[PDB]
């Protein structure tokens, strides 16, 4: 399924440039960034406390 | 504009899924992991080196 997202045209670009950076494509950015938006979210979930 | 990623049912549900534990929109989400992804590296780069 594709995941339709509305985003800005500017972060749209972002993540245009991410993507690049590596030199993946938008589905595996989307990929590794579902596994780091975790391990953001839960080291912030650890430091919080 | 729209981003338009090709993810896997499996992947799409996982997905769906955490911006269902944030209870936020896909929107919301990749707004948010696009960001936490930056200081996701960004812990990576600063702690490497």
């Amino acid at each position: 399924m594709k995941t339709a997202i509305s985003l800005p045209d500017e972060t749209f670009d972002r993540v245009s440039r991410r993507a690049s950076e590596l030199g993946m494509s938008r589905s595996e950015f989307f990929t590794k960034a579902a596994q780091r938006y975790l391990h953001e979210l839960d080291a912030q979930l650890l430091t919080g406390q």
